[PDB]
């Protein structure tokens, strides 16, 4: 058994009652869902791919909608904690398991990343990816931050938290702040 969340009656993995994620990296430059780069251009302010922000699955990054410029979850933060467990084949398992904390900042849409992100309701109703998780984050790892971490797609639980405060500011500046 490399994953370590195991589902419970409706198939959503948990890990000691809490909710699990996958997660993978992605590298792509685009400004991305939330804005987060000048108006009008593709281009991203630099904070956007330095530091830790994420692509959720489509359905939590609007909240069950389909919405994927502005979607009603940009600009939360999430802190995913690693479990040890992986997909076989598909990751490995972390030197730690320090909790991180990451800012939504794009999407991760069903069309193109079925396995991953094909999940089709938002967390508590009871839809998971073919790997059995109810989200999915994709991790930004232009500048190899991902890397860094020594993280190779982990399994991990995941929860909502208030933003750290340089990421709060940051996110002022993205074209969905305030829409
Ligand atoms: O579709 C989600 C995301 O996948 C990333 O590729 C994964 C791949 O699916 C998995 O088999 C392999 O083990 O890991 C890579 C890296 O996480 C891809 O890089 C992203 O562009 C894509 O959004
Ligand atoms: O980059 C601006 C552009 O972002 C679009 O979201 C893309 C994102 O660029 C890409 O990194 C990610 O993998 O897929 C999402 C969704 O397709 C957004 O939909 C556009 O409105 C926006 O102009």
């Amino acid at each position: 058994r490399a994953q370590l969340c195991q589902p419970d009656a409706h198939g959503v993995r948990r890990f000691n009652g809490r909710p699990c994620a996958s997660t993978t990296r992605y590298v792509d430059g685009h400004k991305g869902a939330c804005g987060c780069g000048q108006k009008g251009s593709d281009t991203p302010f630099p904070w956007n791919l330095q530091k830790h922000v994420t692509a959720p699955s489509e359905r939590y990054f609007d909240d069950g909608g389909s919405n994927l410029w502005c979607g009603k979850n940009c600009g939360k933060c999430v802190r995913l904690t690693p479990t040890g467990g992986f997909v076989p084949g598909k990751g490995g398992a972390p030197p730690n398991h320090n909790p991180v904390v990451f800012m939504v900042t794009n999407a991760c849409p069903i069309n193109g990343n079925e396995e991953w992100c094909g999940i089709s309701g938002k967390p508590g109703t009871n839809h998971v990816n073919s790997h059995g998780y109810e989200v999915h984050f994709d991790l930004q790892d232009q500048v190899g931050q991902v890397e860094a971490l020594h993280w190779d797609n982990p399994e991990v639980t995941w929860e909502e938290v208030p933003c750290p405060g340089d990421l709060q500011a940051n996110y002022q500046q993205c074209e969905c702040h305030n829409s």
